[PDB]
């Protein structure tokens, strides 16, 4: 599959391990659900760049235990809820459970979505799109703008690849269902 061959060409070794790490636990083959892993792996890499941004504790791309081994002891020495469902970073300079979201489609559809989802006020969501647009809570982007910037370039530098193997098309019908 050339995806299989885009993912493992443009993404860090690090980030695709940890990307078919994360297929292996949720029972998804990489090799079938290849938009997924590519998706995974772009997502696993706009959270580390976030995280770097500054301030922020990665819970994403850990193994779920050690995962929740990180929120507990945060909402211990912190006091803030622990949340339902595993967020992706945590803010401490702010002090708030962060979810990033990555989307081929509308920011507002998937922040919907998303918030429908976690239903919990308190964590902080942070929708990103492949063509520069962001929605996050309350409009809070939390990070400055030069650190956005840097995360949106490689969001759509990646879509240009996709889009410079003809790949582009079907990722992006792949995000929602029919
Ligand atoms: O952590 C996530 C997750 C997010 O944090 C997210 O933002 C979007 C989507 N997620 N999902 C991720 C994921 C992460 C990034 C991009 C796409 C996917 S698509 C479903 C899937 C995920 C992981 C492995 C796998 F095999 C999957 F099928 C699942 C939902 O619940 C549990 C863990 N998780
Ligand atoms: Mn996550
Ligand atoms: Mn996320």
């Amino acid at each position: 599959s050339a995806m299989e061959d885009f993912v493992r060409q443009c993404f860090n070794p690090m980030i695709v391990e940890l990307a078919e790490k994360a297929m292996k636990e949720y029972g998804e083959d990489p090799k079938i659900e290849t938009n997924k892993f590519v998706a995974i792996c772009t997502h696993l890499e706009v959270c580390f760049m976030y995280s770097d941004f500054g301030r922020f504790e990665i819970i994403e791309g850990r193994d779920r235990i050690m995962a929740w081994t990180v929120v507990n002891s945060i909402c211990n020495t912190t006091g803030v809820e622990k949340p339902k469902f595993l967020p992706d970073l945590y803010d401490y300079k702010e002090n708030r459970f962060i979810e990033i979201g990555v989307t081929r489609r509308e920011v507002h559809i998937y922040y919907l979505e998303k918030a429908n989802k976690i239903k919990s006020e308190k964590t902080h969501i942070h929708i990103f799109s492949f063509t520069g647009e962001e929605m996050a809570t309350k409009a809070d982007y939390t990070l400055d703008e030069e650190s956005r910037a840097r995360i949106k370039t490689r969001l759509f530098t990646i879509r240009q690849e996709m889009a410079s193997r003809s790949l582009w098309d079907s990722f992006r019908q792949s995000e929602r269902g029919e």
